[PDB]
C-alpha cells in the first residue's frame, strides 16, 4: 500500500529545486519515499524579498 | 514547506460555516494554519434531521 | 440504485440558499432525495432587478 | 461579444459576499456587467486578523 | 468533520480487490472509516512477477 | 438523438457488478439502452453491513 | 429553477447542426428551453454510411 | 510574451462563425493577434429571436 | 482492442471540416477507423494568410 | 524515455479483464511494457450479444 | 480585490525563466503584483532557432 | 495535419532537461517536430541512485 502526502516545496532558484525542497522534507520524516507527482506550481512575489518558486507534489511512500 | 490536509466541515447553516468547521478542526490540532482551498461542496439530506451543508477544503499549514 | 438530476437553484440571498432552492424543488417531485453535490455556482447580474445567486447541484435520490 | 475578467473578491463574512465584492469592483469600472461564474473559493487564515473568505469569479460584460 | 487519506491499494487479482487492500489498511489504523472515492487506477507490469492492479482511493473517516 | 441518465449502481461484489446494477435498472425502464460511461466509483463502508462497491454511469439510450 | 437534460444530437453535415438536432428534440418535448452547453463532440465513422457528427449538449429549461 | 483575453463570440449561423466574431473583435482593438483556443461553446435559445451559437475563445496576442 | 491516434486537422472553412481533415488522414493510412472524439479546437491567425480552424481528435481504429 | 499508446481493451467479464486485454495486445507487439494508467471505462450494450466491458489504458513502454 | 492576467513567458533556458519572463512583463506595467499560478508549459521547436520554453501563468495583482 | 506522441523524458538535473530528453528522442525518429505540450511532471525517488525528474510531453509533428 502506498500513501501520499500533499506538500508544497519552495525555492528562490527554480521549480525543480522547489520540488526537491518538498521531497527533502518528506524524506526527513518518512521512510520508503518512492515517487512524487507534480500537482501545481506557482510563484510568490509580493510578500517575499526575492521571488519564491513553489512546486506542490503528492509524495508517495510505501507503507510498512 | 507547506502541507495540506483534506477535511470536510459540516454545518446546518451554510457552506461558509461548513468551511469554518473544517478550519476550526485544523486549528485545534495544527500549528501555523495559513490558508484553505475549497475543493468540493455538498448537502447531506436523507440521513440527517436537518439538511447539512458540507464544504471540503485542503487546509494548508506551514511545517516547522 | 441512485439517480441524479441536474438542477440550478436561484436565490437573491446566497449560494447556500440557491442550493436549497434546487433541493426544495427536487423534494417537491421526488421521493427519497438523499444528497446533493455542488457542480457550479454563478450570479445573474444584467437581466435581473437584484443580483441572483445560482447554485447548480446534482441531486441524488434512491430509486424504488 | 462578451469579455470576462478574472477577479478574486474578499469578505470577512461569507463566500457569497466575497463574490459580491468582486462583482462590485467590476461594476465600478465596467459597463454592461451581465453575469459571473465562480471558478474558485478559498480562505485566507494566517496573515489576516480575521479569516477572509475569497471567491474568484469570471465576470462577464458585453462589449460595446 | 471528515478527513481523507490518499492510499493506493494493490492486488494481483482485480481493481476491486486493490481498493479493498487500501481500505483494509485504513481500517487497521483508523477509527470510523466511512467511505472511499476512487481517484485513479493502474497496473504495474515490468517490475513485478505478476501484473499488479492498483486502485488509488481517498479514504474518508469521521474525526472524533 | 441519444439521452443519458446518471445512475449509481451498487454491489457487494465488485465495481463491474455495481455498473451492471445501474445498467439493469436502466434496461428495466428504458428502451434502446446502447452504452454506459463510467464517471465515478466509490465504496460505502461505515453505514452498511458489508462494504458496498458503487459505480456511477451515464447510461445512454436512443430516443424514439 | 433550471433543469438540464444530457442529449447527443447527430448530423451528417456539421457539429453546429448536430447541436441543433439535440435542441430540436428538447423543444419537441419540453417547455421553456433556455440554453444549451456543449459538453462533447465526436464523429461516428465505421458503422454509418456517411460520417455522422455528434454534439452532446446539456439543454437547460426553466421549471414551471 | 503573449497575453490572452477571454472573449465569447456569437453567431446565428455556426460555432465557427461565433469564434470568428470574437476574433474579429480582438483584431479590432489589439495588435499582433496570433491564435485562439476554444474553451467553451453554447447556444442561447429562450431570450433571442433565433438560436444564437456562442464560442468562447482565449485569444492570444504578442505583447510589444 | 481499439487504439487511438491524436491528430490535429486543419481547414480554412470550419471546425467540422478540420475534424474531417484529420479523419481523412487517419483513413489514408489506417484500416478500420471507427470513431473520433474531439479533444480541442483552435484557430491559427498570425502566421497564416487566412485564418485556419483546427480540430484535434482522438481517432479510434480497431486493431486486427 | 517512455512512450504511451492509448488502447481500449474489451471483455465480457470485467473491467479488470478489459484492462488485461489491452495490456496483452501491447505486450504482443511492444517490448518493455512497464505500466498502464486507466483513463476511461465503459460498457457496450446495444450492438453486442453480451454486455462488453471496456477499459481504456495509456500503456507505457520504455524506449530502446 | 485581486485581478489576474493570463500571460505566456518565453525563455531559451528553462521553464522557471519563462515564468519569470511573464512576471517581469506584468511588473513592468502593473502595480502590486502578488503571485503567479502556472497553468501550462510548452516548448516551441520548429519555427525558432533554438528551442523556446514557455510557461503560461495567471499573474495576480491587488487592485487599488 | 499534426500528430502527437506521448513521451516521458527523464533527467537527473531538472524538469526542463527531462522535457528536452523526450523532445530529443522525438527528433531522432521523426521529421518536422514543431512543438511540445507539458502534460505531467514527476520525480522517481526509491528505485534510482539519484532522484530522476520526469516530464511528460505531447510532442507534435507535422505529417507529410
Ligand atoms: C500559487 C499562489 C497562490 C496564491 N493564492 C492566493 C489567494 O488566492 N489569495 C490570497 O490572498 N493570497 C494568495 N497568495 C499569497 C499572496 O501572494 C500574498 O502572499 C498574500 O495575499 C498575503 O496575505 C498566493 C500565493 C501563491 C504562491
Ligand atoms: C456530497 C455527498 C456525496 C454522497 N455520495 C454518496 C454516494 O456516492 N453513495 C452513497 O451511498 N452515499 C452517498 N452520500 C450519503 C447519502 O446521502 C446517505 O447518507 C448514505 O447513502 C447512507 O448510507 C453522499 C453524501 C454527500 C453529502
Ligand atoms: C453562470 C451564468 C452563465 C451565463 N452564461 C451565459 C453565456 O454564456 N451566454 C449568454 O448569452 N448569456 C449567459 N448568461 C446570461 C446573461 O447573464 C443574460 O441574462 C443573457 O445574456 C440574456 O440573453 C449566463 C448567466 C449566468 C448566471
Ligand atoms: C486560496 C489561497 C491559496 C493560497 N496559496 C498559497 C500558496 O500556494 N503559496 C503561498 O505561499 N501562499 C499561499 N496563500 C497565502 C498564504 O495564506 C499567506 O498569506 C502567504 O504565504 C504569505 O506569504 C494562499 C492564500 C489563499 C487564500
Ligand atoms: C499507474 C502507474 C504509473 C507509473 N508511472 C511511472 C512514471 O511516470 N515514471 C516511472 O519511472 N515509473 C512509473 N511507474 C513504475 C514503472 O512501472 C516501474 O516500476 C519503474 O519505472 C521502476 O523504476 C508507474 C507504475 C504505475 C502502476
Ligand atoms: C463515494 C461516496 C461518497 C460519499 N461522500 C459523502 C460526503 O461527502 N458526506 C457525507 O456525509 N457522506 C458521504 N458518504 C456517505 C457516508 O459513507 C455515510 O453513509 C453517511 O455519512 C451517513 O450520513 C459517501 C459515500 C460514498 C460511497
Ligand atoms: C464519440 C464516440 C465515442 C465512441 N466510443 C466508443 C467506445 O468507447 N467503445 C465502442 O465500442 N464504441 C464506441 N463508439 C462506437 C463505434 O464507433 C462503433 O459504432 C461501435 O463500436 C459498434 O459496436 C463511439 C462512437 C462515437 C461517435
Ligand atoms: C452557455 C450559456 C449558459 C447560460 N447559463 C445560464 C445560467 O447558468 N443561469 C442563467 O440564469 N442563465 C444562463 N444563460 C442565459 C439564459 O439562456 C437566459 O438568456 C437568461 O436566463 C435570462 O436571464 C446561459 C446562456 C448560455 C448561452
Ligand atoms: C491552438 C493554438 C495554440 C497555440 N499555442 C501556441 C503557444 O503556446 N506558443 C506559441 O509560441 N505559439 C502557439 N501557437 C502558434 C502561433 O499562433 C504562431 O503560429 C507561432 O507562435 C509562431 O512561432 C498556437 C497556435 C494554435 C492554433
Ligand atoms: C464508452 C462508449 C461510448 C460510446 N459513445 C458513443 C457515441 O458518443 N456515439 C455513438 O454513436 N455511439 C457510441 N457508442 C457506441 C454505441 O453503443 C453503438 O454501438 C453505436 O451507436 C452503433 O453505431 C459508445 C460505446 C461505448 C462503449
Ligand atoms: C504549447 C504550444 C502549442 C502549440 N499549438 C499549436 C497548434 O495547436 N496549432 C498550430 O498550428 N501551431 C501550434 N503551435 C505552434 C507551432 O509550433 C508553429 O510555430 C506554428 O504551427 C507555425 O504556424 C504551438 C506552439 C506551442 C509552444
Ligand atoms: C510520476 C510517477 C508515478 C508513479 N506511480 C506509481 C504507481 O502508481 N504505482 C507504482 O507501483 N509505482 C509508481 N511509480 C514508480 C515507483 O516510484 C517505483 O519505481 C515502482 O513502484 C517499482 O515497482 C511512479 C513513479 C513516478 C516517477
Ligand atoms: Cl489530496
Ligand atoms: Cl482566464
Ligand atoms: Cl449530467
Ligand atoms: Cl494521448
Ligand atoms: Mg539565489
Ligand atoms: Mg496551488
Ligand atoms: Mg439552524
Ligand atoms: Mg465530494
Ligand atoms: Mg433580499
Ligand atoms: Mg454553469
Ligand atoms: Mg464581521
Ligand atoms: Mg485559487
Ligand atoms: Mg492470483
Ligand atoms: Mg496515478
Ligand atoms: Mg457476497
Ligand atoms: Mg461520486
Ligand atoms: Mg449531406
Ligand atoms: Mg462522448
Ligand atoms: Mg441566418
Ligand atoms: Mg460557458
Ligand atoms: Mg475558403
Ligand atoms: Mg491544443
Ligand atoms: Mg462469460
Ligand atoms: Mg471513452
Ligand atoms: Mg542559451
Ligand atoms: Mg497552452
Ligand atoms: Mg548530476
Ligand atoms: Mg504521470
Ligand atoms: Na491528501
Ligand atoms: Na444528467
Ligand atoms: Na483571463
Ligand atoms: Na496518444
Amino acid at each position: 500500500v502506498f500513501k501520499k502526502v500533499l506538500l508544497t516545496g519552495t525555492s528562490e532558484e527554480s521549480f525543480t529545486a522547489a520540488a526537491d525542497d518538498a521531497i527533502d522534507r518528506a524524506e526527513d520524516t518518512l521512510d520508503n519515499v518512492v515517487w512524487a507527482e507534480v500537482v501545481d506550481q506557482g510563484v510568490e512575489i509580493g510578500a517575499v524579498e526575492e521571488r519564491t518558486y513553489q512546486t506542490e507534489v503528492q509524495v508517495a511512500f510505501e507503507l510498512d
